[PDB]
């Protein structure tokens, strides 16, 4: 799996569940194409984005759709959206875990990349 | 002062000067309207960037450059920029101060916003 | 002023307002010795805690009582209090300022380490 | 494994290797006791510190040693250590997972607490 996103909630200690994820890549024309999405799961976590094979080097965007998270909630939180901007795979393959930790009026995001 | 910036450092233990801010407005054809711009000062904080006047509602992006940050320090860089990305809602009166801390494999932001 | 505190809540994106904080110095037999204590103004800020010629070399801690902060609020924490321990090093004028980012379930703390 | 502590290190991207950590409990007359310790996986990862039966209701203290983490990177970091103190098992058993992000002048600390 060389794309896995994992995001946790920090009001309530725990994964956070069924948020969107919206992974764009950088086209010729510097357009964002859509490139794989998905939803969290119960454990926070976010697998089968992508394959070795499709995962080329690039520009990537990963969209976390915190402001849907918070409202499913009833909070009304500050941001649309958490978005994380990157290069991947310009020296060679890697494994990327992007991680998410949310507030409402906060988050913060890691990566933590790997040499397989 | 509506909407103000402040970045720091979390390597160095400082704030972080010299960074360059650019501020987006969302418009009607849903594309991201150059707002405000500048580079963050000795306290790593830029003012000035907009007035009541100007700041009506909408959605808003801030996008720091970090990569170019790390990389005036020598050191690698994991993000192409840092974007946040919000609504600005009138609720009585209200300052908006968008906080980054930096690292380079890592980002927070936070959203802090006051009544006068 | 050498040492400040400064305590910012990420839930509601507001300083963090009328939080204990005490301030502890390490005594030559490896006991914490009160310093220094307050609560943080309506900014979130804690001044006024030391003064050039008291604030000496040494370890210090300081603690963040994050528990009533939230139990004033009706919301439920996970830590005691927050603590921050660090030797405070002479290396030419220094300021120190220790911020604190509050959610329930997680902080973070910044040390920001200036010369005026 | 009804406690856990995963480390990661923001500055390289990668999980904290060999960080050490000690547990404590609060005993009856106030003191800290030692419970557990350990050091980090090469997955950042801490496993088998104690058991559902050893790991009562309390006051636990969890010590990450950052200062010895970035001291054997060749940083001069500012904290000396990042202590996480909370009341577990107070509602009954539960596992909790104590998460540290690491720069040299900043961390995080984020718990998931889970009911098996």
């Amino acid at each position: 799996c060389p794309l896995m996103v994992k995001v946790l909630d920090a009001v309530r200690g725990s994964p956070a569940i069924n948020v969107a994820v919206h992974v764009f890549r950088k086209a010729a024309d510097d357009t964002w194409e859509p490139f794989a999405s998905g939803k969290t799961s119960e454990s926070g976590e976010l697998h089968g984005l992508t394959t070795e094979e499709e995962f080329v080097e690039g520009i990537y965007k990963v969209e976390i759709d915190t402001k849907s998270y918070w409202k499913a909630l009833g909070i009304s939180p500050f941001h649309e959206h958490a978005e994380v901007v990157f290069t991947a795979n310009d020296s060679g393959p890697r494994r990327y875990t992007i991680a998410a930790l949310l507030s409402p009026y906060s988050y913060s995001t890691t990566a933590v990349v790997t040499n397989p």
